[PDB]
């Protein structure tokens, strides 16, 4: 199946002899599930995201259903606003982003060219919004609050803003603010015709 960023790109997992929904995510490292219900041991861990931290509960070898493709890997378990399928499953499912051919053994990273500033961005199919470092821009900007993995930050939001993604134009809202790494949603990865394929 290919997908398009139009909509959140939402699956269906079965996990744990349990049906959930995930979202396919391009900008996540690792695959981690709001609190369930999973046998066996785990080691405990902490991972980051926009927002801060979160502790969460490592169960490896982990079977997993996604959209009808099967996996088995480490799935973390803890406080996540969202489940999120992330690369260590989606490369098992042959998934690739499209707009160049992208796979996902490596993060996706791309260059980016705003505000007449170079500088490198991860594709994130997870994001719904683009997030960049705090940089300067010119213009006015409105105050805004957006949510992560480990809670919220405040930015400054943006809106018209040119930005070349890996030489493509694109014009849309950007916010910058303290979030750990730079990242195009898809309200800009749409723009460029980027699509999700496994
Ligand atoms: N949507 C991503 C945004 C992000 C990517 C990479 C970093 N980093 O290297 O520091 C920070 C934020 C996201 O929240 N990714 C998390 C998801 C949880 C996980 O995979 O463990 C990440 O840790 O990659
Ligand atoms: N990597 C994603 C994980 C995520 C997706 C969706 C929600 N949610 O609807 O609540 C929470 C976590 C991520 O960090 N997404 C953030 C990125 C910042 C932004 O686009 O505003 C998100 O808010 O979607």
């Amino acid at each position: 199946p290919q997908v398009t960023l139009w909509q959140r790109p939402l699956v269906t997992i079965k996990i744990g002899g349990q049906l959930k929904e995930a979202l396919l995510d391009t900008g996540a490292d690792d695959t981690v599930l709001e609190e369930m219900s999973l046998p066996g041991r785990w080691k405990p861990k902490m991972i980051g995201g926009i927002g801060g931290f979160i502790k969460v509960r490592q169960y490896d070898q982990i079977l997993i259903e996604i959209c009808g493709h099967k996996a088995i890997g480490t799935v973390l378990v803890g406080p996540t606003p969202v489940n999120i399928i992330g690369r260590n499953l989606l490369t098992q499912i042959g998934m690739t982003l499209n707009f160049p051919q992208v796979t996902l053994w490596q993060r996706p990273l791309v260059t980016i060219k705003i505000g007449g500033q170079l500088k490198e961005a991860l594709l994130d199919t997870g994001a719904d919004d683009t997030v960049l470092e705090e940089m300067s821009l010119p213009g006015r900007w409105k105050p805004k609050m957006i949510g992560g993995i480990g809670g919220f930050i405040k930015v400054r939001q943006y809106d018209q803003i040119l930005i070349e993604i890996c030489g493509h134009k694109a014009i849309g809202t950007v916010l910058v603010g303290p979030t750990p790494v730079n990242i195009i949603g898809r309200n800009l990865l749409t723009q460029i015709g980027a699509t999700l394929n496994f």
